[PDB]
């Protein structure tokens, strides 16, 4: 078996290997990359996502979210408080202000220490989940707005045509902005490109060990667990690497820099934080190997997780027994 310790693998495709997305994901998995739950892909030196980022300041962040933490430094939840709309220009200026900017630090490790020590005492503002794309329409390779759709993948594998569309989302981050522990909707893959700015640190649990994370989460967030059998779908819980080590949960960590792709694999729990002002783009995708994960994915039916239009059909076709109860949570 390839990659039996489930280490995060880093790939360096040639421009020739960068032509066929599906085939390169399949290549990564042949080398065991999926076992880690996350892989990094450094694009060929000839590749660019677009010419410059000089003209992005007028993008609107309609609902910036202030991420308010509760709990202890290592074990906390966050809620999202809606703020007034601002432009990317305005957000960048905010991220760089004395109140929000990245503190002096030595290296990524010092910064990680400071994150876990101090995150809960601040409430950074995240421009998340903005529909759109920063890829130039003439970028032909690994353009996240031109990937094959999950609906077409399900049709090709299962023979059923379904409604729904699949488009990318932009994330504008600042120091301490945080993504809680989660897998993707319907345990899909995701791909994330860091277009610009400061790095993003990621933590991931191997898919074969996801249930161990879930069990620890039920113990650490006992009221949440009683409220919903899949409460990590709410995307609110944070557990530090120190806490995971103390409880023997296998995980890995890696820092993504501007110009690099990250791929998360089905049922790979991940969490992380931004180092400073940045902009990432991400999208979910499927392969034939996803189908069996989709059929087994947990679902939130307490009503909190509230998800896209397109998830209906996935639940309807792949999880017909769950469909009724899940849709009652959606309505
Ligand atoms: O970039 C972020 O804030 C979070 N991204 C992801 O969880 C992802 O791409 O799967
Ligand atoms: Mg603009
Ligand atoms: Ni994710
Ligand atoms: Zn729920």
């Amino acid at each position: 078996a390839q990659n039996p310790n489930c280490n995060i693998m880093i790939f360096h495709p040639t421009k020739e290997e960068f032509n066929d997305f599906d085939k390169y994901i399949a290549y990564m998995e042949s080398q065991g990359a999926h076992r880690a739950g996350l892989a990094k892909i450094i694009p060929p030196k000839e590749w660019k996502a677009r010419e410059t980022y000089d003209n992005i300041s007028e993008i609107l962040i309609a609902t910036p979210l202030q991420q308010v933490a509760s709990g202890r430094a290592g074990v906390f939840t966050q809620y999202h408080k809606k703020k007034k709309a601002m432009t990317v220009g305005e957000y960048r200026h905010l991220a760089n202000s004395k109140k929000y900017q990245t503190p002096p630090h030595q290296n990524f490790e010092d910064l990680e220490r400071k994150y876990w020590k101090n995150r809960i005492y601040n409430s950074p503002i995240y421009g998340a989940d903005i529909s759109g794309s920063l890829f130039d329409e003439n970028t032909k390779q690994w353009n996240l707005g031109h990937l094959g759709t999950i609906q077409d993948l399900l049709e090709k594998e299962c023979g059923v045509v379904i409604e729904g569309v699949n488009t990318p989302y932009l994330y504008f981050g600042m120091w301490k902005t945080t993504f809680a522990w989660h897998t993707e909707d319907m345990d899909l893959y995701s791909i994330n490109y860091l277009h610009l700015g400061e790095p993003k640190t990621w933590y991931v649990v191997p898919p074969e060990h996801g249930q161990r994370l879930e069990r620890l989460a039920r113990e650490l967030f006992p009221g949440s667990s009683r409220g919903c059998g899949a409460f990590l779908r709410h995307k609110v819980a944070l557990i530090s690497p120190t806490v995971l080590k103390e409880n023997g949960i296998p995980f890995n960590r890696i820092t993504q820099e501007a110009g690099e792709f990250m791929v998360t694999f089905p049922y790979g729990y991940h969490a992380g934080f931004n180092h400073g002002f940045n902009c990432a783009e991400a999208i979910n995708f499927a392969t034939p190997r996803w189908i069996d994960y989709g059929k087994m994915a947990s679902q939130c039916s307490c009503g909190e997780a509230r998800v896209t239009f397109s998830m209906d059909a996935f639940v309807r076709i792949l999880q017909p027994e769950r469909y009724d109860l899940w849709k009652r949570g959606q309505d």
